[PDB]
C-alpha cells in the first residue's frame, strides 16, 4: 500500500530525529546499498528476501525524494510528471494497440532522444 | 504517483525493449540513475535534479516490476511487509510528541533485535 508508504515518509519529515540528520548524499548510498541486497537475494533465488529487499528499495528510494524535497525544494509529483511525459514521449508505442518489434521498438527511441 | 504505474504497467504489456531485460540489468540502471542524482546534487542544478528524482523512482519501480514479472513478488505486499518494518523500528513515527535523536536510537537499536 504505496499511500501508507507515503504517509511514513511524511511522518518522517516532520517527526523524525534519524532522519533529520541524514543527507542526501547519505540516503543515495542507502540506497545503492539496498539495491545489493536485492540483487544478492536474486542471485539465491530466496524469495522472501527478494520481497523484503524490494520494499526496503522503494522506500529509500522514496527517502531520497523527501530529502530532494527537504533540502532543495523538488516537488515529487512535478519531478514524477516529468519522467513521465519523458517515457511517453520516448516510448510511444506504449499508448498503441499492436506490439511493436524490438527492431521497431529502438528505431523510434533513436529518434525521440534527440 | 498512478500515471506512473500504469505507464509501468504498460510496459510490461507492450514493451519489447523491456521484455529483453533481466532484473539484474535492471538494478544496474537504477545505480546509474542514482549516479546521476548524486550528480545533480553536487551543480545544486534544481532542474536536473528533477529530472533524474524521477528517473529514479520509475527505474526503482521497473526492478519491482521485473520482480513479479521474473520472481512473482507482489508490489503490495513487498510495500507491506516494508510499511510493518518501519512502524515497527520507529514507533515514534505514531507519537504526537517528538523524542531526540538518542531516544530514538535507543528504541531502535532494540526493535532491531526483533
Ligand atoms: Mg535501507
Ligand atoms: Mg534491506
Ligand atoms: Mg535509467
Ligand atoms: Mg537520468
Amino acid at each position: 500500500m504505496v499511500e501508507r508508504l507515503l504517509e511514513i515518509i511524511e511522518r518522517s519529515l516532520r517527526k523524525c530525529p534519524w532522519l533529520e540528520k541524514q543527507s542526501i548524499e547519505t540516503l543515495l548510498e542507502a540506497l545503492a546499498s539496498e539495491i545489493e541486497e536485492v540483487a544478492e537475494a536474486v542471485k539465491k533465488n530466496d524469495l522472501a528476501n527478494l520481497e523484503e529487499e524490494i520494499g526496503d528499495m522503494i522506500y529509500d528510494a522514496l527517502l531520497v525524494a523527501a530529502v530532494a524535497q527537504r533540502d532543495y525544494g523538488i516537488d515529487l509529483e512535478s519531478a514524477i510528471q516529468k519522467v513521465v511525459e519523458k517515457i511517453s514521449h520516448r516510448k510511444p508505442w506504449l499508448f498503441w494497440e499492436e506490439k511493436i518489434s524490438l527492431e521497431e521498438a529502438e528505431k523510434i527511441w533513436k529518434e525521440r532522444k534527440k
